[PDB]
């Protein structure tokens, strides 16, 4: 699934087109912070504000994986 895609139609929703924060702290390098593992996690698990499960499936883990590798 389009990585970027779902994060243009469910991530910068709150953490801003760019992923540079706005309604949400910037995730743009969430990949240098977290591996995928636990980005994947987040998503599917929420955190603080942010409600889980976003995302789901092949959907969170394209995204996961993509962030891991944005730094
Ligand atoms: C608004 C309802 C959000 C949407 C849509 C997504 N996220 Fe989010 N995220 C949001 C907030 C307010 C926060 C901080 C939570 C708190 O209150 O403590 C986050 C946090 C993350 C993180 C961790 C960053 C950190 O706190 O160190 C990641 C890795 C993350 N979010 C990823 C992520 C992705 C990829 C999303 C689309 C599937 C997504 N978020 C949507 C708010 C919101």
């Amino acid at each position: 699934v389009d990585a970027e895609a779902v994060v243009q139609q469910k991530c910068i929703s709150c953490h801003g087109g760019d992923l540079t924060g706005a309604s949400a702290p910037a995730i743009d390098k969430a990949g240098a912070n977290y591996s995928e593992e636990e980005i994947l996690d987040i998503i599917l698990n929420g955190q603080g504000g942010m409600p889980g499960g976003i995302a789901k499936g092949a959907e969170a883990e394209a995204v996961a994986a993509w962030l891991a590798e944005k730094k």
